[PDB]
């Protein structure tokens, strides 16, 4: 039987001259057993879902604030530096951003002059929203993610109303706003996820590249992580981290998670106790990898959040459960679902000198 995550050696000492060690976490997780698990084990914190658009601003003018301020007490209380997720996406995003004054959709206007005033409303719109938000949070965020998802897995720009509506441009407005007002101290990230495919690195190196040239103020890239016990390698990953890099900017990995399935997570375990051991072994040998190459590149990388705490609450379960008739479960974490302690814990928990790799 392994120890509770209570009784182990803390996961952000061990990697304190390293980078952060984070956690994504709801206001409900912040008392009790998940609560102790936090200051214990991490030294940063996420919002998994009150800080989004959605979430802060669900109608215009109504400020939804009381889930994103409990997270932030809790991170002054306990000393944990804060990421903000996530102040422009084209999910958990109020569709009234998108509709204009005379209440039609302004992705099927055909009139041009009429869309190039549908583009203006949207981004003095989001404009606000970010300006709104970084005024609250700017002395409790280190962290902004301030573009989400913006790169399509077939290739190009994502064609989110975003895109539709105003382009390229409100990527280069979210992030020249998110610094007007969060000052040159705040720093600002791209956030996405396959960030490892090579088509995928690739696009997101050659838009943030052109950005920058721009004198678009891009700090750092986001590496959402959300990786399976077989995908992606670790070669992938060093290369992506390296190529961004290599652009002057900072890597933190920033949701991570490692299913016990591939994509989509068909043949799910229904249960905990279903899951066979060598499947939880496998992880570990995973983990152990991941971790070393997160040590070798430590220069290149601040900070790693894991998307969530313990096995207990993961999104996971819910894509287990989406493509298996509606019941499954997942196992991405070190803490399993009772908080103990897991193999991949002790396997990220030592410390190795001599890092192989191919
Ligand atoms: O909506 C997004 C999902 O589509 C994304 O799912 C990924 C799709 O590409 C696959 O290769 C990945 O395995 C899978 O995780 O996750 C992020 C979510 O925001
Ligand atoms: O509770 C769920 C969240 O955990 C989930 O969080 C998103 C997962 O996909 C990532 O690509 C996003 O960046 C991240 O915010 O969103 C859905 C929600 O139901
Ligand atoms: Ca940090
Ligand atoms: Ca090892
Ligand atoms: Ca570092
Ligand atoms: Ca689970
Ligand atoms: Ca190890």
């Amino acid at each position: 039987d392994q120890p509770f995550a209570w009784q182990v050696a803390s996961l952000s000492e061990r990697y304190q001259e390293q980078f952060d060690i984070g956690a994504a976490v709801e206001p409900y997780q912040l008392e009790g057993r998940q609560a102790q698990i936090l200051k214990h084990h991490y030294n940063s914190l996420v919002a998994e879902n009150a800080m989004k658009p959605e979430s802060l601003q669900p109608r215009e003018g109504e400020w939804n604030w009381e889930g994103a301020d409990k997270i932030v007490e809790f991170a002054r209380k306990h000393n944990m530096e804060l990421r903000f997720h996530t102040l422009v996406w084209h999910s958990q995003v109020p569709e009234w951003f998108f509709i204009d004054e005379d209440g039609n959709r302004m992705v099927d206007e055909t009139d041009p002059d009429k869309r190039e005033a549908n583009k203006q409303l949207l981004l003095e719109r989001m404009e606000n929203h970010i300006k709104t938000v970084v005024e609250r949070y700017k002395d409790d965020v280190t962290s902004w993610d301030v573009v989400n998802e913006v790169i399509d897995d077939g290739g190009g720009l994502r064609e989110s109303e975003w895109y539709q509506i105003t382009g390229t441009d409100y990527i280069k407005v979210a992030f020249e706003t998110a610094r007007k007002y969060g000052g040159e101290e705040a720093k600002l990230y791209i956030n996405d996820y396959n960030t490892e495919v090579p088509s995928k690195r690739d696009d997101l190196y050659n838009l943030v590249k052109d950005l920058l040239e721009q004198g678009v103020p891009i700090d750092g890239v986001g590496h959402q992580s959300h990786i399976q016990i077989g995908w992606p390698s670790i070669e992938d990953t060093r290369a992506s981290f390296e190529k961004f890099t290599s652009l002057g900017l900072d890597n933190q990995v920033t949701e991570l998670d490692m299913s016990l399935y591939g994509w989509p997570p068909t043949g799910a375990y229904t249960s905990y106790d279903d899951i066979p051991a060598e499947l939880l072994q496998a992880q570990a040998d995973r983990y152990d990898q991941l971790f070393e190459l997160y040590e070798e590149l430590a220069a290149d990388i601040s900070s790693v959040t894991f998307w969530g705490i313990a096995d207990n609450h993961t999104w996971l379960d819910g894509r287990a459960r989406e493509y298996n008739n509606g019941v499954g479960i997942d196992a991405p974490f070190v803490f399993d679902h009772n908080y103990r302690v897991k193999p991949a814990y002790w396997r990220i928990i030592d410390l190795e000198h001599h890092h192989h790799h191919h």
